[PDB]
């Protein structure tokens, strides 16, 4: 798309307003809604807003990102973070994955997919419209109504994604309670994590037109199975998948193995940025369906790394320990970085497991392990990778000295 | 605008009421409706009220400020209050604006700029229709919904003040939960306040429709950022900002300095005006983004005056302590005659502090020192500035005698 | 009372538990309760507590102080708080006034005599056992029963004080509803102190008794009238009153003269200690009997000194500020050292006002006036000085950000 393309745009669907819209280092998406009048100053580059009051900057529209929002019109663009001087933001977590597949296409590579499968719960609102903590129905796996009743508003969150410009795969209930999961197909690693972005908010938005409330906390509930956010990844050298060898039975490609060395050696270093929650780690317990010992395996269902049956191009390499509360873009950078230092230091692959270091059991478990990744540094940056320690390291120590329910239930009374 | 042009107006949009609109000291928007067979008489300048009653007079509309209310049609003229002999009211702020722009004019300047951006909140009416003191929603700094849940008001907002000839240029949800804030371009001093103005009531009228109540109270609730009123101002002799120097790598003309000096020098003096209310005081604290040192910086977030990075035809001065319930009027006049007031006494601009006086503390502090200045009281005439400091001294007396709740927490049970 | 004196009263009174208390900077009264098996100890000057957690000391019993609770029999001993090399620690009130009297005794001096008269509300109590915010009653200034309804708990309260030894003079209903007054005659200064902090915790343990909240608040409420606690002043050298002139009309001497003198001259220095709570400047306001104009007379109500018109040994001098909230040790010791400057000085006593500075308005403004002053330093020394000064200044700091209930109902829909 160009200037001309989007003004074109503006006109024939009678666009009212314009969204100009980011992401933060939490993964929180934040815009700023600016009348159609002022579209010749946001495609100059010269929107403007604080910077400071977010965890003098310069919006630079991302003109592929264009779409309308199907309920004044108001249309989106997905903006990059400028400083003063034309320079991208080195804070800015989108800018940090557009140098990181710049510094991989030096490797040969001009293409690297991302496949993400975001699940969420469904809580229902009370009269005030604040969520409570009943799910919507007690549906299982594949299950349908009235055992499914969040089969309305899923056909709904479908309906307007598509009229977005999504290719959704798939849509059914999940393995817990008030459980759901909507599939939409693998795309190119930017827009791949601005589709995760939209999808959340597609998500909320439509949810609450349902008197729902959605949430994708990894584990909102104790003894019921959590969300996770599978990242399925290839690689691309041209019109061709660098991970598919069409000669050995096994048919994985050299580089295929190193990419699945480095993830594997690097795993324990970026946990904290594909699980940056408090609550990430209630969900990476035995028991639940998911991950929790670092191996890679062909046939089965639960190791670290899972490489699906598939080939041809869709040959791919699922990381699983991904929650939807991760930033797409961190989470992203960081998986692609061990996947290619793996691959530049030629790794050798572990066995495959199909009947082994074990990931950090909790959020200053897995910060101290990522202060110790040389190569999540890299892949996030200096002042990304800071400002994420500094943060998370606060929020740990606002976690630590809470009183919770259960210590009062079993104490208190015995002592 | 001349008589034809209303009366054209009238009938070829089938004016059926006129609403001749003025404001007290206060700031307090005050009207009157009329039938539109009365058009003849208000566009003689015949219209009558008491005078008494706000804190016999004539009522003189200002034709450029003819515009409908899209919500029988109403249409509304601004006027100035005229004394029996057809002279100004000297108690008029309107008027005393009016008055120091023409004496302005005689030191060579033509115009004189402002660009603000008022900030309010949003609070959940009851089932009577009084305002609670839950706010609309829990958002932050340009949060999008259902995080932000203030989004359908704030767009009819932007969508009725669009059709009143608003040239709108941003909205976003505000630091503080419950707060908003909706930017427009800047005007002509006396069009600017007249535009704050019908902004205010444009806010507060939408709200009521969607059971919201619209505050601009300062300081609404205790450890939440507070609503500033920022304003930006330039000057200008002759199609050409009188701020901008093209030969200069910093580009600020003597002219600038020289204006920011004298505002520095009789920012004590104004605090009042600018910050009319007991609890404007109650935003002047230390740690929530607000102004509370007498400085200027060009590179920086929080010193009294801020000189914005953009230069040209844009290059203004941007003095934060402005809350949004002082009155437009009679706080634009006191800052342009600070600024003059350096302007012809060649005052020495102080280093900026990149990394120094205080702002009154109390509106009784803030008082003392308005009685001091010699520039606010040559600004505000001598009428406007003793009414203005009576009746705040009344209200100071008021509120000095009350016991708080926070009293009664402290002390009651330690004593 | 000697160690062998308090013995026998133990063993003949059968007294089993010893209160040890004394008195913090805020004049809270602190204290721990011991077996009477450790007599031996507490006579020897053994007992010993944290100190860090009170606005390694040693507590050192007065003798003189003993006294039984008439409601396991519980006797109190008042002590001094001393340090672990055996001096008295420099920031305990009670021996600060002892200094000072030893320092007023080289000027001849003997003795220093003090009549209080603290003034106390009752509150209702709830069902949880709260106080709420309705008074007892709704009677007047010596109003008897049915209208005064709390003729039983003063009665109760003045029966209990008598058998602990107090000399009670008169009970009355006080002018504002629900508002309590109980008097006692004068006794020496450490003594009458004593007298105060005893009859704060009998009026607030006995008013427990009658379903009951006494407070000592200055000004509960507002819009009635606040409570006092009127300090009568006199000085002695050798069982003869020095300020009683029997040659002379008026009947005054040249010491009373100048006593007064002095404490005219120093009064807004010392009005932070005896008015140390930020509702204390609520209660001095005026029209509510409240003195708030630095001035003597001998036939006036309200100037800030009041000398009344009796004379021989009971001529005293009556400072008015003093509310009971105030720590009487403190009070006492600036009141005595700002009248001893006047002594020393000789300072000329301005003409009594019949029918003039002005005391701090605000609990800031009176530290702003304690740091500008050097008899009050002088007389609470370096570290009791700092100590009120830091912690009132926070207390300050607190307040002011606080937004009330009076701010919201003014604002919050006018704005």
């Amino acid at each position: 798309f160009t200037k001309e393309d989007i003004r074109k745009f503006a006109e024939e669907e009678n666009v009212r307003y314009l969204r100009l819209q980011f992401t933060d280092i939490l993964g929180t998406i934040k815009n700023v809604e600016v009348p159609v009048s002022q579209l010749e100053k946001v495609l100059d580059n010269e929107m403007m807003f604080d910077g400071s009051s977010i965890e003098d900057m310069y919006l630079h529209p991302d003109l592929d990102t264009w779409v309308i929002f199907p309920w004044g019109k108001v249309a989106r663009l997905i903006c990059d973070v400028y400083k003063t001087d034309g320079t991208p933001f080195e804070g800015d977590p989108r800018a940090n994955l557009k140098r990181v597949l710049k510094e991989m296409e030096d490797l040969g590579f001009t293409d690297f997919n991302l496949g993400p499968e975001p699940e969420f719960f469904l809580f229902k609102l009370d009269e005030k419209g604040e969520p409570t903590l009943e799910l919507n129905d007690d549906g299982g796996y594949f299950d349908l109504a009235p055992t499914d009743l969040g089969e309305n508003c899923r056909r709904d969150i479908v309906l307007e994604l598509e009229d977005m410009g999504f290719d959704i795969e798939a849509s059914h209930h999940e393995v817990a309670p008030g459980q759901h999961e909507i599939d939409f197909k693998y795309a190119d690693a930017v827009t791949a994590c601005d589709n995760i972005q939209t999808f959340k908010l597609v998500v909320k938005t439509i949810a609450r037109k349902h008197n729902l409330h959605a949430t994708f906390m990894p584990k909102p509930l104790f003894g019921v199975n959590g969300s996770g956010m599978h990242f399925n990844v290839s690689l691309f050298k041209g019109k061709e998948n660098a991970f598919f060898d069409p000669n050995t039975e096994m048919g994985l490609t050299e580089t295929a193995y190193q990419f699945t060395a480095g993830v594997l050696k690097n795993a324990r270093g970026f946990t904290a940025v594909c699980n940056p929650l408090v609550n990430s780690y209630k969900r990476l317990v035995p028991g639940y369906e998911a991950p929790c010992y670092i191996a890679w395996s062909g046939k089965n269902r639960s190791p670290l790394i899972r490489v699906p049956s598939s080939r041809g191009l869709s040959t791919r390499i699922e990381v699983r320990s991904v929650d939807p509360a991760a930033n797409p873009y961190m989470a992203l950078a960081a998986i692609l970085e061990a996947g290619l230092d793996g691959i530049k230091n030629k790794l050798k692959v572990p066995e495959p497991v199909n009947q082994i270091q074990d990931l950090p059991s909790t959020l200053y478990t897995a910060l101290k392990a990522m202060r110790e990744n040389e190569v999540i540094k890299k892949a996030l940056g200096n002042h990304i990778y800071n400002q994420f320690i500094n943060s998370k390291s606060i929020e740990w120590d606002y976690y630590r000295t809470q009183v919770s329910e259960w210590e009062r239930d079993q104490y208190m009374k015995q002592y």
